[PDB]
């Protein structure tokens, strides 16, 4: 019946049966069409949509620690009566927060679930105008900043109806940097926004031609045209790298948002989907140092250190380069620091998921867990999660990927 | 029809058609049934043989610059009248070069693929005796360490025939440390090997209670029972482990063998089974320094080497095991090229097999890559191996896995 995966770092043997409620070797690609949940034209059909939202009820129900069958058979009963009547469903606020929490708990490629019961839930499910979600955004965007003191937060706008009237964020996140393609050939700012920006442009947004540029937020409201909106600069807090001990490190002139937040994603809950769900958490110190610092598709800084640290970045067998990417990670997690704003370096937030895997196996026997993304992008081995035996499925509420907004729209104008 | 894999680095796109060729996500699993090939009391079905040995012969022809349709043709029906009359089949060397080669090509682990042309085979297959395995052995591991300059090869044992009279290494390595339970409650040596150090004991083997002891062969002829050889210490060549500017590294007394040997796999070829056929190359830096020096389970030297270096060894966010990981990945580099003992580095290593999967899709439309093992231990996305999207396909020939002989073998006294 249950799949045994061990840990071979400490020996033990966990047992995982959650696998069952679930829904070539193709683990490597970045985003496969099993996680993509795609628009539609017309409802969902009943028989899909019953069997589901019945299906989320008795969960949300049987997670009470005293049971309220009294309450329960009602729920049951009145859901049953709203779909037969409208033909859809509304939750209820707290069936709603269960949903986005059950939603993180369930998402496998996420290091910091341990934290997955501490999240605020910004009904915005009344929500109807372009600069309505503006204005939702921007209050997501202050609570969650809470001036360095960051804040776990998602913002749930309405659900898809038919699948004509969809709200959707255009952008990958809520807070990213511009790329330019410069006239003397060379490219400023984040190169992997490049096409974004030039959306952004051709929408009406003003280039400003630097390295840390904030993108607007690209708003589509009930499935019209996406609107273009300046995030307001004092809600965008940064952090200006430094480093402990190389004076020289604060001359590279960089920085970074200190807000992680995923834009993009959709909700799937008791059969209902949710396609505008903006949420965030802390950063993790190797996605700023490692990802965005040092691959060579972003700001591809790693050469340049290297020489500053007068190591033989011509010869690969040196390690300069292991070196190098491991200064800038103090840099970031001690820049984080000293300006107070909340930061987890990856050797904490493995040990961190370790505990929380533990924590799901002895609570209800699993946790979905992709390998591939959760072992951080430098010192692999020397992480717990890498001896980690793990079991990736997809469970509900879940997080899921979309289409590429601008590929599947049809435009009014 | 074919499948499109993304490097994320370059932005290059490769089309895959050589998985058609091929035989919750459990790619996480160390050593998964599907890669395992175990044992048999009855030869292989003729409906299975024959088909197989056709799709050979196919193929190693086929492979040739110059077709040799006249040869090609006469072999097709000598191994049909073999199977025929004997139930079985005998490859000729050169078929055998072949597979062996060819099966290393197919080996989705292995990142040292660029040298698969390069490969000394060793025709074993004459043998009857324990104690010519060991002779066998002993030659392999003579011409493979060279004094140094290391050289790949691989010996082939008698072919399995109806499964009661299986050649076995009983070892996982060629090479490989005794780990020891003391008086006192500590573990001496490498931990990881425990079990079989005890298996080596309870055999006639004894126990020299050192940190780097290296274990006999347990050799397995004929199917009978297996029996201990210690091998001959001027065959096996150590490096001291020093660092090039902490002179207080030589005072860990640290070392390592210099011949990474795979002893324990199966070879199938064209329905044929090779149950001992252990192989070599170098090794990779991170395999010692990483993985052998820094696993918990292993010698556990991260700690040691982190306080010596007077770092923050009680602060995680320090990034002190970062630091230390290196220093020791510094020295094994180091010190194996200042004994002249081949060796590559892990950046350089995955710069090569970039360079190889290039070819294997330019030649033949495809590469069987596991990420989650060619992916090195440490520095993961400073590597293009991370941005490399990959597929993972078993092909013929291939080297599986076999079932812990221990657990399978019926002892005749
Ligand atoms: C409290 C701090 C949190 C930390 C430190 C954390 C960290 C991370 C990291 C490092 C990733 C991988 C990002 C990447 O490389 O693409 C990730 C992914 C993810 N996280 Fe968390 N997380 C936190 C909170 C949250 C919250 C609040 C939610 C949702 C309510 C969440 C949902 C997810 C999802 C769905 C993914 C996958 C995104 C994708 O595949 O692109 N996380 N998180
Ligand atoms: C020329 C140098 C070579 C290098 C540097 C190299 C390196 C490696 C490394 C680092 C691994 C992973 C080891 C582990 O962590 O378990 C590996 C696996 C493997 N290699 Fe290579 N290799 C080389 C030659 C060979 C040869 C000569 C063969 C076979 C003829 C081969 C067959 C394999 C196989 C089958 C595996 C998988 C073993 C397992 O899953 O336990 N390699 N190699
Ligand atoms: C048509 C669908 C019928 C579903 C039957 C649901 C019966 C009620 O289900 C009950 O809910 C309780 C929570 O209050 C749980 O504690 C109980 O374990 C569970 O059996
Ligand atoms: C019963 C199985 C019949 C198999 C038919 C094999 C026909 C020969 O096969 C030929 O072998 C040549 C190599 O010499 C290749 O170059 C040719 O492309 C291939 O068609
Ligand atoms: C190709 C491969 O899927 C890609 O490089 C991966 N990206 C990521 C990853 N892991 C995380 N957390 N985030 C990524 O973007 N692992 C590897
Ligand atoms: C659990 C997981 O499968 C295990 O930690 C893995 N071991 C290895 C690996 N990769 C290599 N090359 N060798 C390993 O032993 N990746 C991860």
């Amino acid at each position: 019946q249950y799949v045994r995966i061990k840990n071979w770092g400490s020996g033990e043997i966990l047992h995982d049966t959650l696998h069952h409620k679930a829904t070539s070797c193709l683990g490597s690609i970045m985003n496969p069409k099993s996680l993509t949940r795609g628009p539609r034209d017309k409802p969902t059909p009943l028989e899909e949509l019953l069997p589901h939202a019945i299906e989320f009820i008795n969960q949300y129900y049987g997670s009470f620690k005293e049971a309220k069958i009294e309450e329960h058979l009602a729920r049951l009963e009145a859901v049953t009566k709203e779909i037969e009547t409208t033909g859809t469903y509304q939750l209820t606020l707290d069936e709603l927060i269960f949903a986005t929490k059950m939603a993180w708990r369930n998402a496998p490629r996420c290091i910091g679930r341990i934290q997955w019961s501490n999240l605020q839930v910004f009904d915005a499910r009344n929500c109807s105008t372009a600069q309505e979600m503006f204005q939702h955004i921007c209050r997501h965007i202050l609570y969650a900043t809470n001036n360095g003191n960051i804040r776990s937060a998602i913002t749930v706008f309405p659900q898809r109806s038919d699948g004509k009237h969809d709200f959707r964020l255009w952008n990958s996140q809520l807070i990213r940097y511009a790329g330019y393609q410069m006239p003397d050939g060379t490219i400023r700012g984040d190169a992997a926004t490049l096409e974004f920006t030039q959306l952004c442009i051709d929408l009406g947004w003003k280039p400003r031609y630097g390295r840390f540029d904030v993108l607007p937020l690209v708003l589509q409201a009930d499935g019209q045209d996406p609107e273009v909106f300046e995030i307001p600069p004092d809600l965008v807090l940064e952090v200006t790298m430094e480093h402990p001990k190389y004076e020289w490190f604060q001359e590279l002139g960089l920085k970074w948002y200190a807000l992680p937040a995923v834009a993009n994603m959709l909700l799937e809950v008791g059969g209902l989907e949710f396609p505008a769900c903006p949420f965030n958490g802390w950063y993790m110190g190797t996605e700023i140092g490692v990802r965005d610092f040092c691959d060579t598709q972003r700001y591809n800084i790693l050469e340049e250190v290297g020489r500053r640290m007068g190591l033989e970045t011509h010869t690969l067998a040196s390690l300069w380069k292991d070196r190098a990417v491991t200064e800038i990670n103090v840099a970031v997690l001690h820049s984080f620091q000293k300006q107070n704003v909340t930061i987890m370096d990856h050797h904490t937030a493995s040990e961190s998921f370790m505990k929380h895997m533990q924590n799901e196996y002895r609570a209800r026997g699993g946790c979905p867990a992709d390998w591939i993304a959760l072992v951080p992008p430098v010192s692999g081995s020397i992480t717990p999660v890498f001896h980690q035996e793990m079991l990736n499925y997809v469970l509900s509420p879940f997080y899921y990927y979309q289409i590429e907004p601008w590929k599947t729209h049809i435009w009014q104008n």
